[PDB]
């Protein structure tokens, strides 16, 4: 029988996508989907819903709270400062998250982050889905309950070891081990520091899904359940699904330009701005190159638009081989598009796969976010798909001959290297778009689904 399925995610677009592409998968398959958003969101995702018969959104009003720039409803709208305020705010939208919950009355409802809301569905006859768009080594590696229990005690020496029981090895840097440390006891929403939060959400939930599959997630899920001792399920590594606009012509005539497999597209989320000095590395890195480019990247840290912030000379000599670009672009379709060479990426769990499925060189670049930092491990060291641009060890810097080097190498026909992580990422990319692989990954999670209600 059919299930009726409530989705609840976090306020961030990286979320959203994802959990849409799901919501189309379990829709083709029969199931209801009662999908909650912020209200001015909704315009943003209707070219995603495939199936509006069986999807139907419900619009939230994103309460004020205190700090909270007017009408914010999603992280691309606030700085990653203000998060936590905005995760306030969703914590603040219980009352019409209950209210929506006695009308609709689901049979699961997957959510992000909102450790309160196990009592309320329980209290309904409802169970509750914690559902991670996010790697779960990275959950595995900050979050089990060997960390939680040395509580205070928990240092940057104490996370450059993984927890007891980890089942893969890989090396932090010191300055990420140090990201780590102080960021998980800063408070995310109504003074609950950020990992302890998360440690309630898997404790209280009746459920945990994670993005991925067997393959690749496998080691971490399964650890994750046996630390945990409830069913961790896997609901296929969400290949992207096809929205309804096609490529902005503007766009798709400038790429058009380019001999296949020459440009490099450079992209690092909507959720961060780059320090000025990190910005011109990048760029002239990228210009060191000589390959054209498009590097769709906010105004680093004090300045509003792209052109005050460019290198010196840096237009005129680049001319028409290389475009710098602010606005939110169709990412997924450029990624397709037979000019691109090279997608040199922050690592955030969305782009990581849209990158995995498509042919270009992966370079990795990843930002200061615990998923970002042990995706671009993984990648680079255990799947080595992609080459990571060296970071000072301490300062967590790069220098514009770095980030020439990794895009140089990887570009290189004849390079060894470059060679072998387009080998390694054609077999990533030939398993994940296997003929059976995804089917047989929602086979098995609508079965653990169908066992969770009954
Ligand atoms: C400022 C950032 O704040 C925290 O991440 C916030 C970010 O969490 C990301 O999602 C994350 C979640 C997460 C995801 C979904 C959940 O339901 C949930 O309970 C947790 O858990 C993490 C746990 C970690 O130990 C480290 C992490 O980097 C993340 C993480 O990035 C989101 O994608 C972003 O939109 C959000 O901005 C971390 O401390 C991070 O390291 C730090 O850089
Ligand atoms: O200009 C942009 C920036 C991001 N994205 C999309 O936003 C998500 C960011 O997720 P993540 O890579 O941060 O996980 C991905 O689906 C990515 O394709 C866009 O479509 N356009």
């Amino acid at each position: 029988s059919s299930l009726h399925i409530a989705m609840f995610p976090w306020f961030a677009m990286g979320h959203l996508i994802p959990y849409l592409h799901l919501s189309n998968k379990l829709a083709k398959r029969g199931h209801k989907i009662s999908f909650f958003t912020p209200k001015k969101t909704q315009t943003k995702l209707e070219q995603f819903n495939l199936y509006p018969n069986l999807i139907t959104f419900y619009p939230l009003n994103v309460p004020h709270v205190d700090g909270l720039p007017f009408g914010a409803e999603t992280t691309s709208d606030v700085a990653i400062s203000l998060g936590p305020i905005l995760m306030t705010a969703m914590d603040q939208t219980q009352n019409q998250i209950e209210l929506l919950l006695t009308q609709l009355k689901p049979q699961i409802i997957f959510f992000d982050f909102v450790f309160w809301l196990p009592k309320i569905t329980q209290r309904l006859g409802i169970k509750s889905f914690l559902y991670f768009i996010i790697n779960p080594a990275t959950i595995s590696y900050t979050t089990s309950p060997p960390r939680m229990f040395e509580a205070e005690n928990l240092t940057e020496v104490d996370l450059m070891k993984p927890p007891k029981g980890y089942p893969t090895s890989f090396n932090l840097q010191s300055h990420e081990a140090k990201h780590l440390a102080s960021t998980r006891k800063i408070e995310f929403g109504s003074g609950i520091p950020f990992s302890v939060r998360s440690y309630n959400c898997l404790s209280l939930t009746d459920a945990i899904g994670f993005k991925g599959c067997r393959e690749i997630e496998g080691p971490y899920v399964d650890y994750l359940q046996e630390q945990f001792g409830k069913p961790v399920l896997l609901s296929g590594p969400v290949l992207p699904e096809q929205s309804k606009t096609a490529l902005d012509e503007k766009w798709g005539s400038w790429l058009g330009g380019f001999k296949d497999g020459s440009l490099v597209y450079c992209a690092l989320g909507s959720e961060l701005k780059l320090k000025q000095d990190q910005f011109h590395e990048l760029l002239l890195g990228l210009e060191l190159t000589g390959f054209p480019f498009l590097a769709i990247l906010k105004p680093p840290v004090g300045f509003e638009t792209i052109e005050d912030a460019l290198p010196e000379g840096f237009k005129e000599r680049v001319k028409e081989k290389g475009i710098v670009h602010s606005g939110w672009i169709q990412q997924q379709l450029i990624l397709e598009h037979p000019s691109v060479g090279c997608f040199v990426t922050h690592c955030g769990a969305g782009s990581i796969t849209e990158g995995l499925v498509n042919n270009c060189q992966m370079v990795l670049l990843p930002q200061l976010n615990g998923d970002y930092i042990i995706n671009a491990r993984i990648m680079g060291r255990h799947l080595k798909v992609g080459v990571e641009v060296k970071k000072g060890e301490e300062d967590g810097l790069f220098t514009k001959e770095s980030v020439y080097e990794a895009v140089k190498i990887v570009m290189d026909d004849e390079n060894e290297i470059g060679r072998e992580v387009r080998s390694n990422h054609t077999k990533v990319r030939n398993l994940l778009l296997r003929h059976d692989l995804e089917s047989s990954c929602l086979d098995t999670f609508c079965e653990k689904l169908q066992e969770l209600v009954s």
